[PDB]
């Protein structure tokens, strides 16, 4: 019993994590093989940023400027290529502790857990969720520039995020490890805002479901919907639509609780209308939705 | 910017994460130099008769797809310690500390000695945890990290009925009034670790939220025969210096910030949230707060 929001083991990141200095620019890089990967922007300088051209920029530079440090150890850089906004350095020294791995690209909803490096070391590891609006509500500051989000489903680690920055309003934007960003972002001082956001209709659902399985049945009601007057209920609260894909996602917990997709969402519209009137679920005052339906049927079975 | 539940990294402790089998019973181990620690209801009481009769072959340790040959055991407090042939080679520096109510740590909760996931908890006041454990949890440790030393404060023992959990510090010494025995007990009335919603507060500020703030400052009496009221833990003249810091770079006293602590009990937040709460967080310790605003790293 219990549920909390829980981070993947960072142990196979942690063997990963480099300091990548390009001049008076120091931040993190992921060192897979021998590759290091990390932000483009590592070339720039604060005057560069507002409309750099990154081929220019990278071509006027050698591989003795790119310091790379693996603990107390400089890596040789040997080559360097652009991905997309990624930054790709060839190195002479491929990782020992390189972990079995892939790059995935996720999806607003998609939970992660981030693993926040500074200079290259390891300081907090926290789950994520890529938000409808394609931002993340992450903890960084500056430096933690490279720190990387992945998922550890069985021994593989899926590198799915790496930071590239923040917005004026404290959220954080960043690409996957291909250098594609979520959302219209660019990696450009440029004026740039994270669109309204919304909340992650399918986790709420999950996390509801999380509750139920914990014994939590307060919210539970008589009353079941069909999918389109959910749907334009939830546009009012600003809920991300809820998909045939969703409930279909949601089976299983339906099954396991005995609580029909359409009943439980029944329950969010009534919760939506009522608010919490004093009590929790979960431990929570407000509806959390930073924890998939896998995350619910992981933590709970 | 953002303010996280943040854990420790938690890979020195996965390096450690064995599997112990004894009979019907699997659960977690943590081999540190030559010894495997878990607890040792592994065996199951009277847990001396229950050892004598047990020899070292019928504890199968397992590091991964290696198994660990045992070659002695024994009993410290409610902690088993098997003693094996081979020292871990990732074992790290450490220490065991017994930690207070109201500090936080990070847990690496296991199943069948194979790390699943890490989340970050406190000591609850009543000597409980609010973790999220499922059968074959036990053995799992909770930790922190001090520049290159984890110290480890805790092991996973049981849930108690109401779905919180016991443990032992690494030293087999539970926390709390707990016993490993199947009989009935009970997580005393809980309360809220004040100087961590205080620290909490402080990091809602540095984040640049300031809607709770008021012109008002409260003596320390006045502000815990309040607290007491709400159920809080009573703020003491240690909490108030260890909060200093935090009091000196967002420019807010701690009675000043006890004083919006005390508007905040009473009125309530009306609708609005505090570093994306409705409730006032209270298991991130001044320490956290610190560690997390100025990044500090391991
Ligand atoms: C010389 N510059 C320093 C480094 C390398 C080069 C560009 N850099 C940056 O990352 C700067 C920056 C950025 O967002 N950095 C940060 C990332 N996360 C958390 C932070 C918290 C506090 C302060 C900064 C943070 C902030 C200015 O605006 C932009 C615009 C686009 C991009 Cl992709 C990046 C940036
Ligand atoms: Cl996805």
């Amino acid at each position: 019993s219990g549920f909390r929001k829980m981070a993947f083991p960072s142990g196979k990141v942690e063997g990963c994590m480099v300091q990548v200095t390009c001049g008076t620019t120091t931040l993190n890089g992921l060192w897979l093989d021998d590759v290091v990967y990390c932000p483009r922007h590592v070339i720039c300088t604060s005057e560069d940023m507002l409309n750099p051209n990154y081929e220019d920029l990278l071509i006027r530079k050698s591989n003795h400027n790119f310091l790379v440090q693996a603990g107390n150890v400089q890596l040789r850089v040997i080559g360097h290529s652009m991905q997309n906004c990624v930054l790709k350095l060839k190195v002479d020294t491929a990782n020992p502790k390189t972990p079995k791995y892939k790059f995935v690209r996720i999806q607003p909803g998609q939970t992660f857990s981030v693993l926040a490096c500074y200079n290259g070391s390891p300081s907090g590891v926290y789950q994520c969720a890529m938000r409808p609006n394609f931002t993340i509500k992450g903890s960084f500051l500056n430096g933690s520039c490279g720190s990387v989000g992945f998922n550890i489903d069985y021994d593989c680690v899926s590198f799915c995020y790496m930071h590239h920055m923040e917005l004026p309003t404290g959220v954080h934007a960043g690409t996957d490890l291909e250098g594609n960003f979520y959302g219209p972002f660019v990696d450009r001082q440029t004026a740039q805002a994270a669109g309204t956001d919304t909340t992650i209709t399918v986790n709420v659902l999950a996390w509801l479901y999380a509750a139920v399985i914990n014994g939590d049945r307060w919210f539970l009601n008589r009353f079941t919907t069909t999918l389109n007057d959910f749907n334009l209920v939830a546009m009012k609260y600003n809920y991300e639509p809820l998909t045939q894909d969703h409930v279909d996602i949601l089976g299983p917990l339906s099954a396991q609780t005995g609580i029909a997709v359409l009943d439980m969402c029944a329950s969010l519209k009534e919760l939506l209308q009522n608010g919490m009137n004093g009590r929790t679920i979960l431990g929570s005052a407000l509806l959390e939705d930073e924890f998939t339906p896998f995350d619910v049927v992981r933590q709970c079975s």
